[PDB]
């Protein structure tokens, strides 16, 4: 029958066999053995599937090189800003964990060197700072930190001036040849949205953002840096108001009523600065990422299902108490090919339902009680919907009804189909896997003996949606009423794959017939013994119910008309 | 309305069953008295009144 061969495609094994087995590969990217019990007291830390970088940004792009400074809490404290200003920020560096703080402006007394004032525990740890380390050809501002206070208030305004104009140190030829020289000279601008480092909008510049009024600050700092030993300073020489833009953008007045009223007792400075800078240590001494290989490999046992058999009387034959072996068949028939099938897929349904939730997509590698080796290279996804036809259709003539309604069942599971590749991802799999042919996901639907009609459509070109093939089955069991059933399926190939829905292990076998003297009595007997099984691998269902369908069809259903409350209401 | 009745009954399991070979389309009578008809045929309609 077509609908079993449809969902799983039947494996002929020989008998011999108690069974068979897959080794799947996995290829791993994970941050490395660290604790004091390779990689944790006790524990493991979590692998990851390379296909999650992939679908995420937050299993990669690690920094290890990124040089800012650590407080040591109590030890160099004259270098930081006072901690009464802006409390210390933790940072998350690679496994360090530390503090950090905005390194103060320095007027006249001696600079910094970032390789002491840039010791993370990682540094602290092993022998000492290495022998050669040098800084980048590239250092610049991330951060600059400057405050607006007016009656002894006061905000700041964390401003990133990374990615301006000029904010790049370069090297100049006054002083040796590795002085790295920085020149800011600029003027840069508040808005009338520019988010605080607390709250969103400061209140003493509210009234300039009112009006819709911008303010120009004017920045001149220089500092020199050394870029073999980090001996550099940095000096803010002014800082001023300079200009005032709004939102039609011609200079207005400070002399002006409005602006000169709203100024009056504003004075602008500077807090401190942050450095970008990464260490470019040729004899590097970095963990990096360690990958590696493992495998789950998993065994199938098939078992020898109750006999279908037939008794006749013996020493004659007969042909309506005895049939020919038709009825035989057919009763093998009837076992395998339609029943256990159904019941399998709906019980594959309901532990879907159970285990996974609704609309929830789960990471690579989750749950294990699911049938399968699909989880280890798909994520986990189930979900279900159901059309009220007979509260949302749309139509205008009675004439056109079957247009509407086919339109409808076919835009929702066209929609649900794109959904459910977007959100597992389907298609990257499909090429990780294969690399001879197109990703063309093949969606199976399954169905009972009524629905198709409504199904089968030319009123719109998409039928499971453009770029997309497809197949329509029935089965005329009652189990399936007013049910859409549909997977992803690979009609291509028969043999087992991991983002292979299901399949159906088969032993032939053949019948035995004696004469069985049993009971005190003689008859010649005729016996079935059959084997096999049905397997189940991916974990996507999508189950779409349609109910309501007989009134919806019978009754007027049309014109859902949302007044736009121009009677007073609102 | 034939829909819902084949679908039902299970007539066209039964019809092939019972005869092997034929096609498996059962054939609908309607009837009715003299003014109906002049709404039940079609010309021009989505749909006819012999789908299926």
């Amino acid at each position: 029958h077509e609908f079993a061969e449809l969902f799983y495609r039947t494996y002929i094994v020989t008998p011999d066999q108690a069974g068979f087995q897959l080794s799947i590969r996995r290829n791993l990217v994970w941050e490395g053995w660290t604790g004091e019990g390779l990689s944790g007291e006790k524990q493991e830390i979590s692998k990851r599937n390379i296909l999650q970088g992939l679908l995420d940004y937050t299993t990669l792009e690690t920094n290890s090189t990124e040089l800012i400074p650590v407080i040591q809490s109590g030890e160099n404290d004259e270098q930081f800003i006072d901690p009464s200003v802006l409390p210390a920020q933790t940072v998350k560096q690679g496994k360090d964990t530390f503090d950090t703080n905005f390194l103060k402006f320095s007027e006249n007394g001696e600079g910094f060197n970032l390789l002491m004032l840039a010791q993370t525990p990682s540094r602290l740890k092993k022998g000492s700072m290495t022998f050669t380390d040098s800084l980048d050809s590239r250092i610049a501002l991330k951060q600059l930190l400057i405050s607006v206070t007016k009656g002894g208030t006061t905000e700041l305004f964390a401003l990133d001036v990374n990615r301006d104009q000029y904010a790049a140190y370069t090297a100049t030829r006054e002083y040796n040849f590795r002085l790295m020289q920085l020149k800011f000279h600029t003027s840069l601008g508040l808005g009338e949205e520019s988010t605080t480092v607390a709250g969103a909008e400061s209140a003493l510049l509210k009234d300039l953002f009112d009006l819709g009024y911008r303010i120009e600050l004017d920045v001149k700092v220089d500092g020199e840096m050394n870029v073999e030993n980090g001996n550099g300073d940095t000096s803010l020489r002014a800082l001023r108001l300079a200009r005032v833009f709004d939102k039609e953008g011609k200079e207005i007045a400070l002399t002006d009523s409005r602006v000169s009223a709203a100024l009056s007792g504003l004075t602008v400075t500077g807090v401190g600065y942050s450095l970008e800078a990464r260490l470019t240590n040729i004899n590097q001494l970095e963990m990096g990422l360690l990958i590696d290989s493992d495998v789950q490999k998993q065994g199938f046992m098939i078992p020898t299902l109750p006999p279908l058999v037939i008794v006749k009387p013996a020493m004659v034959e007969d042909d309506k108490t005895y049939p020919r072996l038709e009825a035989l068949t057919t009763a093998y028939r009837i076992q395998q090919m339609r029943n256990n099938a159904v019941t399998t897929l709906l019980n594959r349904a309901d532990t879907l339902k159970s285990y996974l939730g609704v609309g929830v997509p789960h990471p690579i590698e989750s749950n294990l009680g699911l049938e399968g080796v699909g989880q280890y290279y798909v994520r986990p996804y189930y979900n279900e919907a159901t059309i009220d036809v007979l509260n949302d259709l749309n139509n205008l003539t009675s004439a056109a009804k079957q247009t509407d309604i086919q339109g409808l069942i076919v835009s929702k599971i066209n929609e649900m189909v794109y959904t459910a590749d977007q959100l597992t991802g389907y298609t990257a799999a499909l090429e990780a896997a294969f690399s001879g042919r197109s990703p063309k996901p093949h969606v199976a639907i399954g169905t009972d003996m009524r629905l198709p009609q409504y199904i089968q459509i030319n009123g719109d070109d998409r039928t499971v949606g453009i770029g997309y093939d497809y197949t329509i089955a029935r089965i005329s069991d009652l189990r399936m009423k007013d049910k859409i059933v549909m997977t992803f399926i690979l009609p291509n190939e028969s043999e087992p794959h991991p983002l292979q829905h299901g399949v159906l292990g088969f032993i032939p076998e053949y019948l035995v017939d004696f004469n069985m003297i049993r009971n005190q009595r003689i008859g010649r007997e005729i016996r079935l013994t059959p084997r096999y099984r049905y397997f189940n691998f991916l974990p996507i269902m999508l189950v779409i119910n349609v109910i309501n369908l007989e009134e919806a069809i019978a009754q007027r259903t049309a014109l859902d008309v949302n007044e736009t409350q121009v009677t007073p209401a609102s």
